[PDB]
């Protein structure tokens, strides 16, 4: 159907403004720490801490396969990054310390985000 199609087209349209935000949020991580999945062979019992896990590149996977639906499934998974390693980390740690920055930095980003996602809508 016609339909279907330009539901795609929004979906294509919401899935290249989330890979500019995605690129945004991850420039706010120049140290890397979040660009990966925390090794399970260098931490292997992450998953006792960690029920969710999650990371850029994990996100770049769901954005390219368009398996976010809605700016909020995205703020989800930006959100996990943040709240697992302020979990598992101490609060002295470079690793908290990253996470806290990203948070805040990103709220920019993202507060522009919604704006641009109800405005294009």
């Amino acid at each position: 159907s016609m339909e279907q199609v330009a539901m795609e087209l929004r979906l294509t349209e919401l899935t290249r403004l989330l890979r500019s935000v995605l690129d945004q949020l991850q420039d706010k991580d120049p140290a890397r720490i979040f660009a990966q999945p925390v090794s399970l062979k260098e931490v292997p019992d992450y998953l006792d801490h960690i029920k969710h896990p999650m990371d850029f590149a994990t996100m770049r996977k769901r954005l390219e396969a368009q398996g976010y639906k809605n700016l909020h499934e995205f703020e989800e998974d930006f959100d996990l990054i943040i709240d697992n390693c302020m979990k598992y980390n101490a609060r002295d740690t470079v690793f908290y310390r990253a996470a806290v920055r990203l948070r805040d930095q990103g709220g920019v980003v993202l507060r522009q985000a919604r704006r641009e996602v109800d405005s294009i809508g």
